[PDB]
């Protein structure tokens, strides 16, 4: 069903809402997911589509963490719980990003953007993700 | 007029206006155009005046990034009206400069000087580019 790099991104997703308690994991630990760590071969975060468009890499990352600090942590019992009905919607439109593209596998690619238009960092100090014409352009552009 | 080294910083400048869908260029995007891209031989951004006077250039990309961010609209038809009378005085003043030092084109050197005659980073204790003496005193380094 998945990719072994959309699969990377939802083993961390999942993760991250393990590692920091929280009852569900939501758009955010994906977004924490794809902020695996600042590598160098970083696609989703430091090569990526923000980046390469209109919003610092760093300062994206701080606001993640923030909205990480902001949803709860909780004990281990009701730590994690579920992927949640917000990844659910997320993860099927991302299925429908796949039928749209032609690949039988879901891309992590394909994930940021059923994820990114759920999510929207609306600060006065936006880092909301650049939208669509700036992502797509960029992940056409990847590797290739 | 101008030669390839401005015409570049110039040209790159109204892209800016262009990538940021505005209707107008604006000193912002001309200092954008000033730090593009890490190219160690642009004396507006790394082998600069900047480091030289004892400033931090990407300091100053941040600078001019939350500036960027601040510009009022991304709007796709709007974009691409005019170079604006702010910059006309920029580029006028470039002419000055041109005939201040007898120059038959006006170089990367001199488009710096004349944006930043007109420039400014609403700070007191500025993270600017080192202020106007100091850009002449490495300027004059280049050329004769």
């Amino acid at each position: 069903q998945f990719t072994e790099r959309a699969l990377t991104i939802l083993t961390l997703a999942q993760k991250l809402a393990s590692d920091h308690q929280h009852p569900q994991l939501q758009p955010i630990h994906i977004l924490a997911a794809f902020i695996e760590t600042p590598e160098d071969g970083s696609v989703p975060y430091l090569q990526n589509l923000i980046e390469k468009g209109r919003y610092d890499y760093d300062l994206f990352k701080k606001v993640v963490n923030r909205n990480l600090v902001r949803i709860p942590q909780q004990q281990p019992a009701p730590a994690e719980i579920t992927p949640s009905y917000a990844l659910g919607k997320v993860l099927q439109d991302a299925a429908k990003i796949q039928k749209q593209q032609k690949d039988s596998f879901i891309a992590q690619d394909h994930i940021l953007f059923a994820l990114f238009n759920d999510s929207s960092i609306q600060q006065i100090f936006k880092e909301a993700q650049v939208d669509i014409e700036a992502i797509k352009q960029q992940a056409l552009e990847l590797r290739g």
